[PDB]
């Protein structure tokens, strides 16, 4: 048991890279930004399916949004653009530093986090995106967590499998192992401030639409 917890978690780690990439100003101008995308959603100035409204965590859908395990992509021009600042600010960075290809991106999502917020157990649906799955985290540093069993079974299994710290101005890069064999998720006891992350994601070509 001991030895099957970490050689999951070393399955786990090989599928993960991670590089602190922005610096403290360059943060700042991002949440700036990201802070605008918050007062423009308030304004009434997205696309309905632009914006996801939930208690402790608000989603922002860019470029493509979609809707366990029959998500569907929504049609053409139903979400709002993926705003130029992501271009030149985040996605222009990553491109730079060889993360990802230039043109790969073509689906940004925005989650905002308050404090006490949290994911449940999921797998980025494999039907909708490509991999890698590339997020940069901004307002504060959290962790982000593999193997979640635990938000179902907390007397039978207590932790995650794995818990990757996730710090500000950080780019996570997930595939292999940890995109597509193992769950992943946030307790509400990381999230102790308000934290923002950017999920940049290309969507697959036959993804399904509704
Ligand atoms: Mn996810």
């Amino acid at each position: 048991q001991q030895l099957q917890k970490e050689e999951e978690a070393r399955k786990v780690k090989s599928g993960i890279r991670q590089m602190r990439l922005f610096s403290q100003d360059e943060c700042a101008k991002i949440e700036a930004r990201i802070d605008e995308v918050v007062s423009r959603a308030e304004k009434g100035l997205y696309n309905e399916h632009t914006v996801d409204r939930a208690p402790l965590r608000n989603k922002y859908f860019f470029g493509e949004g979609y809707t366990p395990g029959q998500e569907r992509l929504y049609p053409p021009g139903d979400v709002d653009e993926i705003p130029e600042w992501v271009h030149q600010l985040v996605i222009q960075k990553l491109v730079e530093h060889r993360v990802i290809p230039e043109g790969f991106v073509n689906s940004a999502v925005i989650n905002d986090y308050q404090p006490g917020g949290c994911i449940v157990s999921h797998v980025d649906p494999i039907h909708i995106f490509e991999r890698p799955i590339v997020s940069v985290s901004f307002f504060s540093d959290s962790a982000l967590c593999f193997g979640c069993k635990f938000q179902f079974k907390p007397i039978r299994v207590s932790e995650p499998v794995l818990s990757l710290p996730v710090r500000r101005g950080s780019v996570t890069v997930l595939s292999g192992y940890a995109a597509d064999e193992i769950t992943h998720c946030i307790r509400p006891q990381d999230i102790k401030e308000r934290r923002a992350v950017i999920i940049l994601r290309k969507t697959r070509l036959d993804a399904p639409r509704l």
